[PDB]
DNA sequence: CCCCCCCCTATCGAATCCGTCTAAAGTTA
């Protein structure tokens, strides 16, 4: 479970067997966060023979924007030899969970622990749009700051406990609402829990309609990394 | 920190010539 093999391109020099890492994605609409997650799942789900890793992955769906036809098309167009049996065998490992509210999210977080401890093979976790319910619970609590964000703080505590308990690697998805620009609006604790930021940007022109820019910083070094990549029907490819 | 629009005005400035018609009246050995 070394970070050099996971993504040597985005992660320049952070290679070590990870005891736990938190990654989050930030970007406006239609930039490619979901496509990047699809590429990561494709590279993490295939058999070891076809450049895969053969390790478990769990996907929490909150935006309700997960598309399975796109995922199966990406997996079919990624590998070399394609068949129904092998694709079924590969997709027998993907895990998907649905949520509807912050309280329901916390209940699902707590409930997952049974299967989670029953499976030591689980090593990678995916969460998307943890700020989907930001406005709802910000308005429910009124002016009382403590009244709002409280369930989100409890959820962050539970996630941190799990990830530092059973050595997970986590990728998160955020949203751009207000205003290298960045204006945080979540709880302070989860802001501290982050390790790197993946700022997502998109170029307007049709020539660069497939090329996008990524900026990453390290909390302990404040070093900037730039990356250009091209999207495709077969998945995501780099420059 | 959040999300959407407004409106007409005012006159100026002169040029360029053509084309002819109609005859009448005798005088002094
Ligand atoms: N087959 C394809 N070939 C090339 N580009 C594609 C293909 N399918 C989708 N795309 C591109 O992928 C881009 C990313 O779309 P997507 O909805 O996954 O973005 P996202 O930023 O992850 O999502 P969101 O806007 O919901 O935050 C789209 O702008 C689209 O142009
Ligand atoms: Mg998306």
């Amino acid at each position: 479970s070394s970070l050099k093999e996971i993504e040597p391109n985005l992660f320049a020099d952070e290679d070590s067997p990870v005891h736990g890492d938190i990654l989050e994605f930030h970007g406006p609409e239609g930039t490619g966060k979901t496509e990047m997650l699809y590429h990561l799942t494709a590279r993490c789900i295939l058999p070891k023979s076809e450049g895969g890793l053969e390790v478990e992955v769990l996907f929490i769906d909150t935006d309700y924007h997960f598309d399975m036809l796109r995922l199966v098309t990406i997996l079919e167009h990624r590998l070399s030899q394609s068949s129904e049996e092998i694709i079924k065998y590969c997709l027998g490992r993907f895990f998907l969970v649905y949520c509807s509210s912050s309280t329901h999210l916390l209940l699902t977080l707590y409930s997952l622990e049974s299967m989670f401890c029953s499976h030591p093979s689980l090593c990678l976790l995916i969460l998307d749009s943890l700020s989907a319910f930001y406005w709802i619970d910000r308005v429910n609590g009124g002016e009382s700051v403590n009244l709002q964000e409280s369930t989100l703080r409890k959820c962050s505590q539970c996630l941190e406990k799990l990830v530092n308990d059973y050595r997970l690697v986590l990728f998160a998805t955020t949203q751009t609402i207000m205003q290298i620009d960045y204006r945080p609006y979540l709880c302070k604790a989860w802001q501290q829990l982050v390790k790197h930021r993946m700022f997502f940007s998109k170029q307007d022109d049709s020539q660069s309609s497939n090329q996008f820019s990524l900026v990453s910083r390290c909390l302990k070094s404040n070093s900037l990394k730039k990356h250009f990549f091209i999207i495709g029907e077969s998945g995501v490819e780099f420059c």
